[PDB]
């Protein structure tokens, strides 16, 4: 089981870390929700899916700058919603193709009242998505480490 981005970076077999950079409605008001769409930039699959199902949560998802000082959230996974950040792992998914599939995670931003001004600064840390993997086959226990970085300014109009 590993991963890869559309960028081109990859977390081997074991996990590991990588950075994603993400694109931003760079203007949102109050009552809107910045949509961040991780489904078509990161990808899994597994290794041997004739012997092995692999499985696949959203351990944990943490807000950091400026979503977590001016922004609330949701996240979705594989059709389900939770707050974000969030409160628990989620469900499995079950990754069991070696043909590449979307790790289906998407944050929904919405700004807090006092948020005003640059929100959220071009290349700056605003998320951190822990994919855990593991299997029914042996003892593995696996973090895949997502450093979520805006791509650009996201102004809320005052
Ligand atoms: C009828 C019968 O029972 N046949 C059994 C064979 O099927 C069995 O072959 C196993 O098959 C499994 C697949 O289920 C393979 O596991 C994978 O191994 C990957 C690494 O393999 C290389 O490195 C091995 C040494 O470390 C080396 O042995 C191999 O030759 C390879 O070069 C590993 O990356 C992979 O796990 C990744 O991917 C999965 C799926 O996505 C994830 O869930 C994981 O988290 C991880 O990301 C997976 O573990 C074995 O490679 C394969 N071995 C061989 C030699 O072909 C054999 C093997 O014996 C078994 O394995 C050893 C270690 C020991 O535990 C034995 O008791 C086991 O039975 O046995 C036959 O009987
Ligand atoms: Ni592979």
């Amino acid at each position: 089981f590993a991963c890869k981005t559309a960028n081109g970076t990859a977390i081997p077999i074991g996990g590991g870390s990588a950075n994603v950079y993400v694109n931003l409605a760079p203007v949102v008001n109050v009552g809107q929700n910045l949509v961040v769409d991780l489904s078509t930039q990161i990808f899994c699959h597994n290794d041997y899916p004739e012997t092995i199902t692999d499985y696949v949560t959203l351990q944990r998802g943490s807000a950091y700058g400026g979503v977590l000082s001016n922004f609330s959230g949701t996240v979705k996974y594989s059709g389900s919603s939770y707050p974000f950040p969030t409160t628990s792992e989620t469900p499995r998914v079950v990754y069991n193709s070696r043909t590449d599939k979307p790790w289906p995670v998407a944050l929904y931003l919405t700004p807090v009242s006092s948020a005003g001004g640059v929100a959220i600064k071009a290349g700056s840390l605003i998320a951190v998505l822990i994919l855990r993997q593991t299997n029914n086959y042996n003892s593995d226990d696996f973090q895949f480490v997502w450093n979520i970085y805006a791509n650009n300014d996201v102004v809320v109009p005052t």
